């Protein structure tokens, strides 16, 4: 049907159809009389997956023969979403499969909906890892993602009585066709035990062993015939484990619990032993695998020439002392040489400056679980502090600030300090964030080793986040400028010369309307909710956090409702306000915020005077597959974190690419987005970082805003008095108390500017032609935010390798 | 190479080779450069399994269209062993696959050794279920085996320092190619809760739910194109289970523990709640599946015409009250009608008379776990006892003996009594066993309802137990009498006319020698032990139990050693004495017996004077795949249980079919074997059942034998004084104490006759020609012991269906 989806050749369609039938029969053991819709999905998945294998084998063969430098991306999170459509897109099979299934009397889109998301991440950090894998394959890098194969990913969110309920994401229940178990590479991981010192070095003895069994998932590049590997480890008890008899077998569960479940905390540290075990498990198994591959090329001097390890935050920080442990204790290298190798091998990416998110592990935990690593960390700290003392003689406070060991009630290890000390490169994820790292939390480190500190602004893959989710937009762009932009997103600049093109303006607006109609229809079918598709789609989707300020959005919504109630017969631009995202199960305030949103909806959506002029909808179970649907449908992207709190954001980039305008603070990558698009084409409001700093010096007094803004006082009075909870008058007292007395994120301080800015959004939307022209100016300048750009910068500036867009032979 | 292994057609070999390569590539994601031996096994398994699918789909289609009466074989054990060779045999693919793999440069036998046994059983009862499935498919019956998919089967046995060690049988670790998950037939199973009585019947409420997910395994008939199903249930937690957050996810393990592990007790009852849960789990899921299939044919009068349920011992006895529960509480049938349906549907097979093996569940357990079933059991008991009272007025002791409820310290439910009451047929598993049931333990029941009591003598499948494991023997037989005997084993009688045939005598002896050489070579390679292949192979393989009297075998072994030591320069017929089998982990005496065997070996095998005249070897990890190797190699089959204790035996039949002579008591099926072969062609010794009864009346005094048999006194003195355990003089004191003072199985009473009989065995072995002629007379009369005969009798006399040897079209 549409060009960017590829060719539907006669031979190809015929072959797909027969391979589909072969799989239905031989693989699924069904015929068309008894086959379930799930059977059809699996038949199709198997048919598509067959097309990966030749390329996958030859890619890995090629790496073995050419021996390039290998890149190892270590993450506890890979937020992959669904795989079927992505594989079809990257192999140019989409149109052919659509045709093949159509001829078999099946709707491919319906089949696609059957696939579970691989929800192995919480949000931004995990999705970033996934976009990165796509870009690394597309750029022909010899890259491997390494992580954990969680049996349960991020929980499925159900809303019951306006409250978040969690249920287990049993994503492997029907079997995962996109993985291959690799039992021959099963490896032992050690825990507990004790350290003996012999005549010939330290030895780690009396350990408990858990096996790490790898599962490989293919990562196809975009039409370049490259298929890289994501290798995820699963925990397995050894067979003699605990070996009355029955109990010993049942107790195997204890060891295998390591890979059971993803910790559902977004930007928050929880010092639990099981989490520490997960972090070591991935690191120990991965490093053995890396070393094995390196030896199958004795001389560890060449190790950094053949290996780069990228640490996705501090979660895999134990890679540093683990590498030292293997090099010193097992390979018998001297400390200084091992350390040189380690530093040149490792690089560290920081993802937040929020203090509660930073990993600070109690010493007593590491002492019991990882005694040799603790000793190695102490030694690293001593040698590091000796360097600081020599550089800054007599500066005793600097020594305590820079220490890897934090003193206090319980001694803790600061993992971020460990990462900086043991990495040749430290990067933030947007320009303002990287500057904040140098100026504030890592200032001491920057002064010691300025050359270590870099910026690498985040990006998103235009395959998933344009071609896959928004084929209509991809097509109208390709019609004017060709297909090359899909792997060279900077080419979107060419669209600037179409900003006054009446045909293009109409097509851009038409694609948006179609997307909105489709999404409005999705909402009725799967959720029985009614929305006006001619309204402005105002969306904020992202994890629920105080710093992300869904509450400020709530305040605006109530403002609009109150204004309508006061002047019912005045025209207002109709809006559908959509808010979605999961709250960490233990985060009370975030759970209260969800209840508030639904409570507002309950009042607003049933007020006869309001009509279809204002609707508030909570988008349940926000996840990658839902983002692919809602983002193409959005008109207005809410990116409203307090300045200095959102390191980068990536949801912001997704909306920009898909034709929504942005209302946002100058925070994270919003700054660079406004810079690329021009500030005239962005709805910027609120305090800058400098303004927040000024307010902190004076002391933030929320009462002042309450006293001076009548519209704000009304809202607080409504919340307090039970207007939004008639049968539980004090339900939202915690929210009011927080806003009035202990608001770290200064919700009231940005309220007036936000409401004014929102008025300017409504004004522009009234002029569809000018709305669309500004949209074109956003899409046209979204090129910088391709993860291909980001990865090219990591490659050249950190890993020391050159990207290549050249095809491997098919 | 050999005829019974089938044709290796040009087209077939070519096609197998290309399908093997296709699977290696697409399924296993390997090429020949990196493929592991395990990869090759899997490629072959997939290639063979592809040949099942068409037949499997059309068999099940045929049942749906023809709607025959369906047979449901319920067992907690299906001891399947390996599947690859069995599938090749039954599809006539063995020679073709051998040729195809040979041309690919691979040895198929080596590949076969990679497959894990499906060890989902303990011994005889579980293997019987497996032989039965093979025979039911071969006889074209619409039969389904239903059981539990244990994650861990029978433990792997390791011998360390002469002691049994257990390790987890993680048989699914690499994935099972012989199963297909059927998620669409996932069913809820209920536990705990309470009973409410409403205006319209009882209701079982507030229950905990565990899901039962089925996995289907194909059961191919022998060259008849029939493929039946074995459906095994796996336990899955529902997704809202226990739904701080992390713990709730980890706690899902509790529900899923139901299908985690097989209880490793052979002929012994352990009243553990987890075991009770397993028993209900299989019954509840299976009955829902049966009822679903029956409705997809309201009128439950026709239920027994379309359904037979065979209970493999009392393990699935809860089928009776569960069927009543569904019929009365859910379908709203009156009690009397439901009961009529239940009795006509169910039949019960008893497998032992040993009192410690009988299931007697504490009332308090059933009260908590299954409150509605307990109430139903009470009601069954009341109505049953009312029938007994009417038949035998005033016989108050009969009422207490026949009650389903046993009084005492803890009240218990006798599950065997439940089974008799609720079944239209009760059978024992050999003629003497069935007679013992009528005369002793079920005498009261037999007097009430004599028509219920039947015999069905056990059998073994001649596919696995001749063609598969002993192709050389199968071939020399087929050369004289054709191939028809493989599914009509009575045809073996024709071999009687070859008993004086010099060519056949030589061929029978040659096949045995070859088997012995192969087994002697297996022992060196995989265990580094040296044996004389010209010695008589004296083997006792079966689970370790006091009743099976491995100890009596030990006494003979020591007797032979002592006799050699006394007269070193006297000729004796050389023997290799092989004993193997697992002990239940909690059975102390059985574990001591294993240690004794190895301790004897340690003395005997290292005595220079003995030479290669006597060797004692403990066969480690005895299991189905090991039986397939050792049984063909045996000369002498030890079947030496105390008369009246081994219900049937099936190992005995396996040895008879494979050309070993039997030394045995008149116990179980040994009686019928001697009857078929003629007593002159069997080495019978020892007390008959009547003699044991006489001894019990007088009181068994072991001391009398010790006092009157000098050779026996010497052995006991050696055991006591530490001759077989120099550094732990009293190691075997428990064994001596048991033999002298509390021997339930009268080891000493059969000692003299056993040793004498063994002398007659040695005498015959000295005359190879006469040894072989007696062997021919055993093989020739082994036909009755085909499980095809057994199943034909169940079909005609219990299930009310006719077997058919007719092919389905291919
Ligand atoms: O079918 C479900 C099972 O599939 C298996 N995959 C096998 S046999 N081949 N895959 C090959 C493959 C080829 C190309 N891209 C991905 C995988 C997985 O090992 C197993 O964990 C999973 O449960
Ligand atoms: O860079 C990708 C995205 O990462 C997000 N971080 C997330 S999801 N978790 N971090 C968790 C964390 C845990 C422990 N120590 C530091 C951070 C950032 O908040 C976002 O601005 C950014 O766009
Ligand atoms: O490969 C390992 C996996 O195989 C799967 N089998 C599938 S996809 N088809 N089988 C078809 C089949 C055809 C004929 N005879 C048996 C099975 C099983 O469902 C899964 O439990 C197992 O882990
Ligand atoms: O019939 C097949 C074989 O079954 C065996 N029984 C075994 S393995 N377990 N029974 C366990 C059991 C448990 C509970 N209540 C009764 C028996 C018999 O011992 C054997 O003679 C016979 O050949």
């Amino acid at each position: 049907q549409i060009s960017v989806r590829g060719l539907a050749g006669v031979e190809n369609v015929t072959e797909l159809k027969k391979n589909f039938n072969r799989h239905l029969h031989f693989t699924l053991v069904k015929d068309r009389n008894v086959a379930t819709p799930r059977d059809y999905y699996f038949a199709l998945a198997h048919t598509v997956r067959d097309h990966l294998v030749g390329r996958w084998i030859r890619t890995q063969q090629h790496y073995y023969e050419k021996d390039p430098k290998r890149i190892y991306y270590l993450s506890l999170e890979f937020y992959m979403g669904r795989t079927l459509q992505n594989t079809m897109v990257n192999l140019a099979l989409e149109n052919a499969c659509d045709e093949a299934t159509y001829q078999l009397g099946l709707d491919m889109e319906e089949l696609e909906e059957i696939e579970e998301d691989a929800g192995l991440g919480n949000g931004g950090l995990g999705r970033l890892a996934a976009c990165f894998l796509d870009s690394m394959a597309t750029l022909g890098l010899a890259a491997y993602g390494y992580g954990i194969r969680y049996e349960f990913g991020i929980f499925n969110q159900k809303i019951c009585g306006g409250w978040q309920m969690e249920e287990a994401d049993d994503w492997l229940r029907y079997g995962n066709p996109w993985e291959k178990a690799r039992p021959e590479f099963t490896l032992p991981v050690h825990f507990y035990g004790r350290v003996e010192h012999t005549s010939q070095g330290a030895k780690w003895v009396d350990t408990q062993v858990v096996l790490a069994m790898p599962y490989d998932t293919p990562v196809p590049g975009y039409r370049n015939n490259v298929v890289n590997t994501m290798r995820l480890w699963s925990a397995k008890a050894p067979n003699d484990f605990n070996l009355g008899y029955i109990q010993a077998v049942l107790d195997r569960n204890l060891a295998e619990n390591i890979s059971r479940v993803l910790y559902p905390n977004d930007n928050f540290f929880e010092g639990k032993e099981l989490r520490l075990k997960q972090e070591y498990f991935v690191v120990a198994a991965t490093l053995q695998d890396i070393i094995r591959r390196f030896k199958s090329s004795t001389n560890f001097d060449a190790f950094p020439d053949k290996v780069a390890i990228q640490l996705n935050d501090t979660h895999p920080s134990l890679a540093i002392p683990e590498l030292m442990r293997v090099l010193v204790d097992l390979e018998r290298l001297d400390w200084d040489k091992a350390w040189e190798v380690t530093v040149k091998t490792c690089a560290y990416t920081n993802h937040t400056v929020l203090p509660e998110a930073l990993e600070r592990w109690p010493v007593h935990l590491l002492e019991t679980l990882l005694p040799r690593h603790l000793q190695i960390i102490y030694e690293i700290n001593q040698r590091f502090l000796n360097r600081v003392a020599a550089a800054f003689p007599g500066d005793v406070d600097r020594l305590r600030r820079m220490s890897l060991v934090e003193e206090g009630a319980v001694k803790r290890i600061n993992m971020a300090h460990l990462c900086i000390a043991g990495s040749h490169a430290v990067n933030g994820v947007a320009r303002i964030h990287s500057e904040i790292l140098k100026k504030t939390i890592f200032k001491d480190f920057y002064e010691l080793e300025p050359h270590k500190f870099q910026n690498k602004t985040n990006g998103i893959t235009p395959r998933r986040w344009l071609v896959l989710c928004n084929p209509g937009l991809a097509e109208i762009i390709a019609e004017r400028i060709g297909e090359e932009y899909i792997s060279d997103l900077d080419q979107l600049r060419k669209l600037l010369s179409y900003v006054d093109d009446e045909a293009f303006i109409r097509d851009v607006a038409k694609v948006k309307q179609e997307n909105k109609l489709k999404f409005a229809a999705y909402l009725e079918r799967e959720y029985k909710v009614h929305i006006n598709p001619n309204s402005l789609f105002d969306v904020q989707v992202k994890r629920i956090h105080e710093y992300k300020r869904q509450l400020l959005n709530c305040l605006h919504v109530i403002t609009l409702y109150n204004r309508i109630k006061k002047e019912p017969n005045k025209f207002v631009v109709p809006r559908t306000v959509m808010i979605g995202g999961k709250a960490a199960p233990g985060y009370h305030m975030a759970k209260m915020i969800i209840k508030l949103i639904t409570a507002i909806g309950d009042v607003v959506n049933h007020d006869p005077v309001v009509g279809d002029r204002l609707r508030v909808i909570f988008l349940e179970n926000y996840r990658v597959s839902l983002a692919e649907k809602v983002i193409p449908a959005a008109d207005l992207s809410e990116q409203i974190s307090t300045a200095g709190t959102e390191a980068s954001g990536t949801g912001n980039m997704k909306f920009m690419l898909n034709g929504a305008l942005t209302i946002g603070t100058m925070d994270g990558a919003n700054v660079e987005m406004a810079e690329e698009a021009g500030e005239e084409n962005f709805f910027i409001f609120g305090m800058r970082v400098e303004d927040v700093d000024r307010l902190d010096q004076r002391g933030y007094n929320a009462q002042e805003y309450y006293d001076r803004i009548p519209e704000l006082r009304q809202i607080i009075e409504q919340l307090s008095s039970g207007f939004f909870s008639p049968k539980q008058p004090d339900l939202f007292k915690d929210i009011v108390n927080m806003l009035m007395h202990h608001d770290r994120f200064k919700v009231f301080a940005d309220y007036e500017e936000y409401v004014k800015c929102q008025e300017r959004v409504s004004a522009l939307y009234k002029n569809p032609r000018e709305w669309t022209r500004m949209v074109i100016r956003n899409i046209a300048t979204s090129g910088k935010f391709s993860s291909d750009r980001t990865i090219a910068q990591y490659a050249r500036e950190i890993w020391g390798v050159e990207p290549s867009r050249q095809r491997l032979p098919a």
